[PDB]
């Protein structure tokens, strides 16, 4: 298990590259755009020796300790145990924290587990897993095609251009990969493939700091270094990248599908990469629901708000909201069963049903938080105004029913930073499509879902119907 | 247990005192809006018997045999068991039956578990519950009081007139009682009761054809006997009553509450009635759900309207919302704690999610089989029709892509009754109040919910905010 | 103009082939099923010598006197009278009768005002109005294609089956005819045809009593003939059903369009058939609008919930809704133009914002109602009860907060027929559809409307983005 | 008339007493936080000069010419005029500049119009209209009372100190004024008044640099100043501000309500400003909607997702919101009568339907930005980078299907600024509150409308139903 400063050191020594508007950063580690991020990835690997919480974030294993989130679980008791560390490591941020590494560490944990399904390139899965483990690597994935306009170039698409003895070599690009500030990304299934995209039908892993590999950064949503004016987007801020391959060498050694098509497609599925990483979403919403359910709260009984009937009902909307996510969570654990592989995935039904229903419930909730709040959310001063000459006249105009000025602002700075804020705005559009566009979701779970059992129990039922006619 | 025919006599032998406009209803087994009801109950009671169904619906004890719902919880195992009872009797119906009998036999079993309570009316309580299983007998229950025009009576809702040596006798009104053939009637805690109002503070039960007791029924949404013309409202129309106490005599063996206020209001939860009742309707309204995601299915299916995209994303949303119910089912059972009197109750905190998301999440399904069925709906001829001179042409012009016309015709037939009829629409107001007016339900929620963790996290990433300022 | 004793006298003459579960009806103004809405007819006929809406409803043209629905309109004046007349038919039923004559009578007079459109058969559809106009004839109209089992009979959906020197003979049959109770059924354009499809491409009116010509009725939704238990479904149940032709005789002086393919796809529209039954449409739904509003403000007086906020709001949103629907009519006639033929038309953009935006309101505003009334709406007594032995005890306990028993119920009745009862229920599905599915209506929007001059203005704004690469 | 540059120079020669993070701004003009904003509303000043718009933004009166905003409207057409000149104005910015100020000048004018309902400070109404139009300043207006810690200083809302021969003395605070940059700020009634409140029943005006007069600041929302980066927030973004009045001198001359708790709370709705100012919001709306409708339009069509019927559907939802607007703004105009003062008033009716209807519509507007851009809104390159060392990359990998790299993210910066960006979601909370709280405004709504009218027409059909007991 690493610390902090290990993660710390290692960004320092080897930086991904990183261009923030047209300059490459030399120093993320102390660099204002993501000085803030990365400190708080940090604090996520200290917390895994803090003695309170280490049997909960680590376990041990002939000899060494390892996170949490490479354990591959044999039973169901290990299943909740995974799910125990994405929640105390989700709370951490509020459950804000959309990539922390645990994420896809569980996507290669499954993968190493049903190592078999990649064939010939098995043992390189099974060692990327044990590289990952070992090191305590955190981790980032690039995901989607770009478009041409058509109103020929073949590398748009992350494409192999030559296969050498040494490897291959890719060019072309993916649309994102959050959180950049990981020692390694993903280059996985992204964009379903369609017959004869061999070429793009392959799956690797490369350091951040790889020659050829560019990491373009979208506008920053820092919103300063100030906890009290910015208690969210100070620290939580993950940023999105446009990701360039320009002639990249891929080591042999790091390629785990390369040219198949169907076992591209198939490959989270089958390996059980996509109910571990679901599982680790569905204990995040639950942290960050309870997140909103606080704040929803303390809004309401700060400025006297909680004796209106309406306020009550939004907060208990909440509430429901967030014993389904717990619901979808518990029952995805109980219902656990091995896959084609012996390994032990929870419940698909279940996890399927908690990231369709979350991209919905999201932007709810937030218009929640933004009805309690209402126009108190826009018009909140710097705690430089409460430090500066008028500190006394805010003290006594700033103050809630229930608050005096300085807690009101806080708690008010908070969950404007948690909905209308830049930061705050991008988790919305980040809730309703981070898995994938819900148009496309949704066609997904009806192809799969058996729905055979219901439409007998129908056709039975109707056989009293036909009968009026013999 | 009981059997059907038992049920029958019973019912032909002491029928309920029924009024259906303006008259008595001597034998509601035989009336036509009555029988299609009284037939559905009696096979239930007769499921119980089919080897098939034995050990699911029904449990030996000292050489008798008792319905499943009857049965004390002493593990999990015996709440699935309880559940699983619940569930193949709701699929009976199609969920559509929303007053069968184990659902206030979950009351009763708590109340008589929670018996001491009662305090003095304790053993009253034990042995009715004793009655009621060994008799296996159905109950119904009778809510809400009536409204006063104020633009002095006293016993307009139900009170206590006098009290003499052999019991109480009551004089007013409940609003309504659904499923009145059944044997027995409940006056159990309904409208919140304010200080002052012990005269009304009161529990008991008695049998529906009891002197002075009457039951005023409302239009009746039969509509016909057909099972091809109307699939559900043929069979499964349980009525709703007024119910009226003209100096009725409750022996002083069947009160169960007198005069305490606080006992009434808190005696649902306490004695974990709420628990277990809501137990009933998690299982019964999952049923509900997985008959209409088949129904939907073959609709999409039988007029190929299933290689449309939105159709799909309406079915798939089904699908959410039925995994939904499945998971707070799940979490209710797997997180039961024994209560104050060690009676172990199913979770109350994903009971109540699942029954205040259910009401929001019924409208929307039934709107979405509107949306598949669209005006297909509404212009479906009679069984009579296809019997007819017409018959021929409508073999012809009826069919569906993927169906013939008897076929399609009795499938939308079903669609139709389960939204669009009178006996459909009622289940729709049905479902968005059963259990209560949202608006106090919510606030009900927000009441008992224990925020303070959630609010406490808060509290503590605020510290450093707060910070700024030492 | 026609009186309701001429209307019932033609019906009872020559009533159209209407089937009723397999059986002929020989005389529609008596029987139980359909007797309701031809008195309603004939009440809305008798309306027009009423000497209060003489000048609203009719207009005098050398000698005549015409219904105001034929009024080919030259100025906005004219247009205003035709919405005026409108309003008051539909006011007459609480805006519950969708097919009401006036609605078609826009279609024809629209044909007729552009018959050049017709070509050749540009004197048959001025004929055809005439005829309509003068003797002041109600119309219906055949819509949507059948399916065919595809899992070779060309007629299947209408079609030519033989053209010879008195007509055509068509085969086949259309889905749906609302309010049977017509004079003539018009066969005009439907489901959008496809190229080489000019066999269906044909556009023609028959008498409703033409040999061959089959009305296949759906379940009647009369609740029964009393005003207190059934105020709605025993006078405005218009019917829906199934037209079947049997080698039906189409005469030549009949036929509007025949195997033009385009020219029925664009009748409507080019013909402004489209904005004037549109227009019709958006009067007819704000009179509905109307009365839920009146019938919410009742209730929620009636019962003391016009206390509470919430309430307040709903009756609010309502308010809101019906003023929408207000001022796309008031937009529609103050933006009125002339067509490529003369025939001045209401604006179509705000039509279709109308007729776009209702199919959405209209199940809210159902909800509303439902949410006020809550558990009072399904547990309604019969007069017969009031009348009954009973009816003492009802007076007693069925009051409201400010009505009486008697007052109230009549109240609840009302609400209940006009959202849960069959025929309540079946207005729920023919808002959402009567002008076509959604999903096509709001495609048909996107490609119609012009969004020029907004891309315009953004790509103008853009300018200045571009600008900073110069 | 005033330009651009006397605006300008006016800021800069007495600027308000502005406060950014606990220093006092000397010049906005310069400042980076306000200097976009302030060019912004001179390019408005300016365009009233414009050969091609001086007739629609300004008229003439005695050889002077004002602002149209300051015309009293005598006529329909006036009103009109006044619509025109809102809207010209409202589409040079999207209609994201929500305190232009054109919307004060509206409840001025009308205040003075109304004059006499001010009593013995008509004349000092008069004369500030007066001074207002022929100096054409820009007005702000400071909002809502703060609240105190309950868990005794009279003066936390603004209060009459004393009153002297010169003036009065006020102390205390208003929650908000949005847009600053004024030259004056209208202290006019907005909390709702309790009886016994005389000494806060005030309404007055202020120059913006008035001593004792404080603005405090919100964070700063502008991006930056790159058009390409930040299309909207690099100059429209108006700023919000707490209100501070530290013992500060009102002069006699600029008092217009004093003491009169009744007069405060009917002012708006008495002279008609309620009428006015909701006049130019629904002209601004329907500028805003047409350009999230241009957006919408050029994205899909940019990224080819204009060929999925889904998002043709979303497009034409954009559409029938657009086409409600303009319907209640002609029909606002076209029914517009004279109150009680003379004074010529849009139609409240279609107003009030407006302002309770937008606010439900703009998140549904933006959410359907969100849905069609997904996730290529939020990984959006500067023109920095398209400037730099990778700029042929990013020309090679962010082509839309139908643009070039630096055409698709210039539009898609502008979607981005329009709904994700601080600036953007701010917007959203703006437009669900700035008239007020929608749970206020409906519960306004529902009393101050008259629903009589539909209650009578269900009585009168009620008659029938009552008669069965004749």
């Amino acid at each position: 298990a690493r610390t902090g400063a290990e993660y710390i050191e290692a960004l320092k020594t080897r930086p991904p590259n990183l261009w923030y508007k047209g300059e490459k950063v030399e120093d993320p580690t102390t660099h204002p755009v993501f000085r803030g991020i990365v400190r708080t990835m940090a604090a996520l690997y200290d917390l895994q020796h803090d003695p309170r919480y280490r049997e909960v974030l680590t376990y041990e294993e002939e000899g060494k300790r390892h996170g949490m989130s490479f354990l591959i679980p044999k039973t169901k008791e290990d299943l909740k145990r995974r799910g125990q560390a994405y929640k105390l490591w989700a709370d951490q941020n509020l459950g804000m924290m959309g990539r922390s590494p645990d994420y896809l560490n569980a996507v290669v944990m499954a993968y190493a587990a049903s190592a078999d399904y990649f064939g010939e390139f098995a043992e390189n899965v099974r060692n990327y897993y044990r590289y990952l483990r070992d090191q305590d690597l955190a981790t980032t994935h690039a995901l989607t095609n770009p478009q041409v306009n058509r109103a020929p170039d073949p590398y748009i698409p992350v494409g192999v251009v030559k296969q050498t003895e040494k490897g291959i070599v890719v060019r072309g690009a993916r649309m994102t990969a959050t959180f950049p500030l990981a020692d390694e990304v993903l280059i996985f299934p992204s964009t379903l493939l369609q017959a004869g995209s061999e070429k793009y039908a392959l799956a690797f892993a490369l350091p951040t700091s790889t020659p050829g590999l560019h990491f373009v950064c979208r506008e920053a949503l820092v919103g300063g270094d100030s906890p009290f004016d910015h208690p969210l987007s100070s620290r939580v801020e993950e940023m999105d990248c446009l990701v360039i391959f320009d002639d990249v060498l891929v080591p042999w050694e790091r390629v785990f599908i390369l040219g198949n098509v169907e076992l591209c497609n198939n490959a989270y599925a089958a390996t059980g990469a996509l109910n571990h990483m679901a599982h680790q979403v569905v204990a995040l919403k639950t942290a960050k629901t309870e997140a909103f359910l606080g704040v929803a709260a303390l809004m309401a009984e700060g400025i006297g708000a909680d004796v209106y009937g309406h306020v009550q009902e939004k907060i208990a909307e909440i509430i429901v909201y967030l014993e389904a996510m717990r619901a979808f969570w518990t029952r995805a654990e109980e219902e656990a069963k091995e896959n084609a592989y012996g390994l032990l995935v929870p419940d698909r039904g279940a996890l399927d049903g908690a990231r369709n229903l979350y991209p919905r419930l999201y932007p709810r909730i937030r218009e929640i938080l933004e009805q309690i709040g209402a126009s108190g959310l826009i018009t909140l001063p710097s705690e430089k105004d409460f430090k500066g000459p008028l500190g006394p006249f805010l003290e006594k105009f700033l103050q809630g029913a229930a608050l005096e000025a300085k807690e009101r602002v806080a708690l008010f700075r908070l969950a404007w930073d948690m909905t209308l804020s830049g930061f705050g705005a991008r988790q919305e559009l980040y809730e309703r499509f981070f898995f994938g566009d819900p148009v496309r979701m949704y066609q997904t779970l009806y192809n799969v879902y058996n729905k055979e059992p219901y439409k007998e129990r129908i056709r039975a039922f109707l056989k009293e119907s036909l009968k009026v006619f013999e």
